């Protein structure tokens, strides 16, 4: 398993490099794009603001992301070919469901979303040809009896395909380890999935024991802050009011703990999102100007600063990806 | 003054002839036809379903349907337009939204709900430039805030462009009423509207009292009976448990309280379901193998036999949709 889809085709795993493994081109909704692109101002405007991302973001190092946007997220793989091709930054796909599922989801069997992760990892999605490249699943703290059987779903998917998991937590509500247990009642391995948005806690305890357990732990949302922003509920809301900073120093938590080989650090961005309140990405963008270049232009320096060996944020940024990311049986 | 918008064009109001004001090619979700089209079979044979099932309702009179799957019911206007043609049928599209609507949808306000619904009438669905001849929106019984908003929307739209607005009701709840009072506070006038599955209850005096007041009441889930059957934890709560025949007769009872003019049927039909259970349009196709031939081949004749003339029926059939359908203000 040295191979791994992106939206252009299959690359060798040498070719990832530096790579962002929890990132949106646009957050939104199952046919919302397509039927009312004017909410981004355009199809176009959308594309050519992820195009000139990307580009800065490529230009501070990064060769890689992973668009865990899944179909009720509204990915649309059209768009992410286009962009990465204009960018000519490797975006993987994702296939499984997030927290809005529509009815023809809501209602179907643990076989039948089975079937339909294995559609969108071997066929293809849509009718695009292209394939996902891992399996993105999210839970309330509380796991429902239909995200249960997404997870379960995500599970067999992974072991017939090898690709991974990578989830999306309550954090606060430590969400991972419900997801964890339900994860290895599937014979899955821990290896196979990461635990995401884990930086949205500071309780090492409940990170460093799924870390030991053998997990790939999320520190992906590091520039998310609404401080300064104390008075926008909605921002405070979404994006917590603990600095970046704070995420950051779970970076280095961890690694002094011994598990820099289990940690994925990613910014959790995007350049459009209809599924949140209106104009929140231009709130988003005066937070952080850098978008998705803000892990390598200011988390990177501020973990050597913080004296983390190069060749340690080089084994996160690149290593690390690179074993997750491989399919592996 | 004159032309209603179909999936191949416009067309005059003699052009509509025989009209089935509520319908659907497939009951879906957003996103899920293209993402996922072997939950069908294939979308090739939904296709070919709906052709002959199109052509067989026109072999029984049926020139124009309405097909009014909105957005979140995941309407794919491409696939309308393509059996459309392959039938030689009429198909109107719809805009407005269901019980179904995702994130992005849910979170808008009511200015911008009224700016998408006015781009699928004024602009056109996605970018097929095909434009919505009708705006469908649904309420529970007790109108929810978000759904307060989708009527009110749905009204601004209306008056913006004189194309009607066509709902689904919880009948049993009498949900007409709030319906009406929240259009009636934004000036649309009741023959703008339609109040659909209104023979889903038999109180008479309901129904009447809406007539009464202008507005259009739709009889058109007449062929949804699930009698003989007692023990089907899906096909009851959905289809019912009165007669067809009692249902037809409260078409016959508004005739008689004059309100002829103010009557729309139709069959709440459609060739593909994936928002309920797997395989229910197997449970339906047998339940009536008739399908959207149902009104003109069993309920025409049925009337016709309990005393009702010819130029009464056609009256329904054909001049009621034109004058619903002809954009007015
Ligand atoms: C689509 As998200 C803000 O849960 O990473
Ligand atoms: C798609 As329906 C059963 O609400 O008319
Ligand atoms: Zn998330
Ligand atoms: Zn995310
Ligand atoms: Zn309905
Ligand atoms: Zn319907």
């Amino acid at each position: 398993g040295d191979r791994i889809n992106t939206v252009r085709g299959p690359i060798t795993i040498s070719e990832a490099g530096f790579t962002l493994t929890h990132e949106h081109i646009c957050g939104s909704s199952a046919g919302f794009l397509r039927a009312w692109p004017e909410f981004f101002g355009s199809r176009k405007a959308l594309a050519e603001k992820a195009v000139r991302g990307l580009r800065r973001a490529r230009a501070a190092g990064v060769r890689t992301i992973v668009d865990v946007s899944t179909f009720d997220l509204g990915r649309d793989v059209s768009l992410l070919a286009e962009v990465s091709r204009a960018a000519d930054v490797h975006i993987v796909a994702a296939t499984g469901l997030w927290l809005d599922p529509p009815l023809s989801m809501r209602l179907r069997s643990v076989e039948e979303l089975t079937q339909f992760f294995l559609r969108e990892i071997q066929y293809g999605i849509e009718d695009t040809g292209i394939r996902a490249g891992i399996i993105k699943v999210a839970t309330t703290g509380k796991v429902t009896p239909f995200q249960e059987l997404v997870l379960r779903a995500a599970a067999r998917a992974s072991l017939a395909t090898g690709v991974p998991v990578t989830t999306h937590t309550a954090a606060s509500q430590r969400g991972g380890e419900q997801q964890a247990a339900i994860f290895e009642s599937e014979g899955l391995s821990p290896s196979r999935v990461c635990i995401g948005h884990s930086d949205d806690t500071d309780d090492l305890s409940y990170l460093t024991a799924l870390a030991a357990r053998g997990y790939l732990i999320g520190l992906d949302r590091i520039p998310h802050s609404a401080i300064g922003l104390e008075d926008n509920a909605s921002a405070s809301a979404f994006m917590g009011i603990r600095s970046w900073q704070t995420r950051a120093l779970l970076i280095k938590a961890l690694i002094d703990q011994g598990y820099m080989k289990q940690i994925l650090v990613s910014n959790d961005w995007l350049f459009g999102i209809s599924s949140y309140v209106t104009n929140f990405m231009d709130v988003m963008d005066s937070v952080n100007p850098d978008g998705m270049a803000f892990i390598p232009l200011r988390v990177i320096p501020f973990l050597r600063e913080k004296g983390i060996p190069q060749e340690t944020l080089a084994g996160i940024t690149v290593t690390n990806p690179a074993r997750f990311l491989s399919p592996t049986l």
